[PDB]
């Protein structure tokens, strides 16, 4: 069985809930706390970053899809190994007014939420086992 531990500022955050849920889904079992810290992996979430601008418009000028991208930085310390840093980036577009949309969306509420899915999957798919050592980038 595979363990790593998760250093979270916020617990509650969407991002440490969205990579607590995807590392269950991967098969990843977290330790409560610290103790044989020298043994298991820890993951460490970083700066995440949300950005949202027009991405197209109107023959009037007026805006018609936004853009958001998000993105997450994070360490991996594998003991005896180095600092580990990784990364993940989401692109998410969509219609400001929904009528202008041909297909039914989410809300911008889950829209985000979809992201925080998206980049902690990303996250989990770069997570070395503790078989290797990698250089950046």
């Amino acid at each position: 069985m595979k363990v790593m531990i998760l250093d979270s500022g916020d617990p509650n955050g969407p991002l440490s809930r969205a990579v607590r849920n995807q590392l269950r889904l991967n098969g990843v079992e977290l330790l409560d706390k610290e103790t044989t810290r020298k043994d298991v992996p820890s993951l460490r979430l970083g700066k995440v970053s949300i950005a949202k601008d027009t991405a197209s418009v109107f023959r009037n000028g007026q805006t018609a899809e936004y853009q958001m991208i998000m993105t997450v930085n994070a360490t991996v310390l594998i003991p005896g190994r180095d600092i580990y840093p990784i990364s993940a980036k989401v692109f998410r577009s969509f219609f400001d007014n929904p009528q202008m949309a041909l297909a039914k969306d989410n809300e911008q509420d889950m829209i985000v939420k979809e992201m925080y899915d998206r980049a902690a999957e990303q996250l989990i798919r770069k997570l070395p086992s503790i078989r290797a050592a990698d250089i950046r980038s």
